[PDB]
């Protein structure tokens, strides 16, 4: 139960399984094994390391959720919980995140979560795990790194600039969301409604003209009639496109909001820390406290510091990747979505007589 | 003065000259004459066939315009008159549609108007087409339909044809105006404030995560900045656009939309000289009204119904080639537009590193 850190090229860091581990999340109707209905709803989980399965309402996740924040909450950012199959793709998020998670992986309370033979077993983890009272700040004395004790300065340091960074970032991250989301509405309201009124107005015009009963302008008229079809569809298209992109670069957005919003406490109870180990030494004169608690206090600050500084690498390292992945994916959508349009519009001149 | 009025394919039509008439028109400070400024500003023209040029104050086509409402607008549909650079080129369209009309350009006031040697000459002109009783429904004593007189039931026909179709292009038009004026205001507006955000939202994020200070995510970061810029490139695109294409289509039926309004007029004193005849035998009958004068009217509605259908030719030519050609335009602009936004977001994606 004890929880290794080390040093490696960026500093403080966990250590990482020499194979990944992740979980499949899915609809228990469509498994292998005989399954009655309900409600609740049930979502079959099937570990990586195994072939056995586990279903749970999604209660039990924001149990877990809540285990885990009560648990580790000091040291390491808790994902935010969640139609339907957005549900699902959510969970199936949310459970890889902490599957990748070196520390919370390996957590009793998670391995039980899913590793449970029947249902007398789980309310037995179940209540093991709420009675865990290695949480909150006491999380830090199952924690060991591998490493000298850190000086008050360095700890002090290394907090401020998390804190900086963090706070910055959510700035950042809000702001996109916030015109990401505006910009969403538009596509899928207005936008494509100013869209559908040109192309209507196209082909109620092509009607007025094919009203002069000649004959002669019927291929004309057909093709005004075509491109107002096309810039309908081109409503379509529009409305459906960020479903397709934007969505998943707003799901990365809110994923990292999520886990921001973990630090005011994180850092808060770090810098508590900090600021009594500073009085430490006016209590210990004023016999208000023992040398023996200072001692401890010191020690404990240079874990968490340690702690701080291993989330942090696990926070950046998926941060740069995560960041570059979705705004390529972005990108490329988009990418598609004009050429697309273009090539609509390209058949639609295609159609006209030339005079 | 005489306007003839032929039968060909498609019925009754104006004389069309063997050679077609246009009109430049010009800045006269660029001209090859000697140009002394002023307020007010001037236009120069020169008409295609000759080397001669006139020039003119806005208020000269003012008065050009209502002059040929008066003489020719119980018969032919006058073009409404008009940045400065966009009053020259509304004022060359307008000229070249009267230029190119068989009877406006061979009316005495037109090339008056364009082929004066003198102030003095300009200003004789001027009283003469002011003073010409040849107007409103007199004007029909001048034209001379080469075809045996009409009768009643098919002037009525086409009259009411003529009032069915303008109706209906009318409202055609003015609905393809109103969807084309909003998408506009969207285009040029609250759409590119949304792409801008976006790019400047994804340089923020950029500069923060450059401040995790670590050199190894240098050219991740500049890839999102360069992508952030190029939506706000994309802004910018978005923005200039509707001059581009939508505003040609828009100007199409800006033109149409003032033919159109003509029409109210026109259609009712056709109307109204209809139903003169039609009361023709009572007002006889009841000696209110002479035999010779039943006659007249009788005649003249012929003529009249001779012109109508000519004018209706003329504008059924200009429609289907004018709307055949800005629709073409325009989706040729649009085409280039969309190839250059998918290429610029081409060019943002190839930037990235790959993970």
């Amino acid at each position: 139960e004890k929880i290794p850190i080390i040093v490696g090229d960026y500093g403080p860091m966990w250590v990482y399984p020499t194979s990944t581990f992740d979980c499949v999340v899915a609809d228990p109707r469509k498994g292998s094994k005989m399954y009655g209905l309900k409600s609740y709803i049930e979502y079959q989980l099937t570990p990586t390391n195994t072939n056995r399965s586990v279903n749970h309402r999604y209660k039990h996740f924001d149990w877990l959720y809540e285990r885990l924040l009560v648990k580790f909450g000091s040291a390491i950012p808790i994902p935010s919980l969640p139609f339907i199959k957005m549900r699902m793709e959510r969970l199936q998020a949310w459970m890889t995140r902490m599957c990748r998670h070196p520390v919370i992986s390996e957590s009793e309370v998670f391995q039980q979560f899913l590793n449970f033979r029947d249902e007398k077993e789980w309310k037995t983890g179940k209540r093991k795990a709420e009675r865990d009272e290695l949480a909150g700040v006491m999380i830090f004395s199952t924690m060991e790194p591998e490493a000298p004790d850190l000086d008050l300065v360095e700890i002090e340091q290394k907090c401020e600039a998390v804190g900086k960074f963090t706070k910055a970032m959510d700035d950042g991250v809000k702001e996109l969301l916030t015109v990401g989301q505006e910009h969403w509405k538009r596509c899928t309201g207005p936008l494509p409604k100013e869209y559908q009124k040109i192309g209507k107005a196209l082909q109620s015009l092509a009607t007025v003209f094919s009203s002069s009963g000649y004959q002669g302008e019927t291929d004309l008229n057909d093709a005004i009639t075509e491109a107002g079809k096309t810039y309908e569809e081109i409503a379509s298209l529009v409305a459906e496109q960020p479903k397709k992109d934007l969505h998943f670069l707003m799901e990365c957005n809110h994923e990292y909001k999520g886990f921001l919003g973990c630090f005011p406490d994180i850092i808060g109870t770090h810098k508590g820390a900090i600021e009594k180990v500073k009085e430490s030494d006016k209590l210990v004169a004023t016999s208000k406290i023992t040398l023996q608690d200072k001692q401890n206090m010191v020690k404990r600050v240079s874990i968490m510091s340690y702690a701080l500084q291993a989330e942090m690498n696990h926070f950046h390292s998926n941060r740069i990747y995560d960041y570059n992945s979705v705004i390529r994916l972005y990108l490329e959508q988009q990418v598609q979505f004009y050429e697309t349009i273009a090539e609509k519009l390209r058949q639609a001149l295609s159609r006209f007589p030339v005079m």
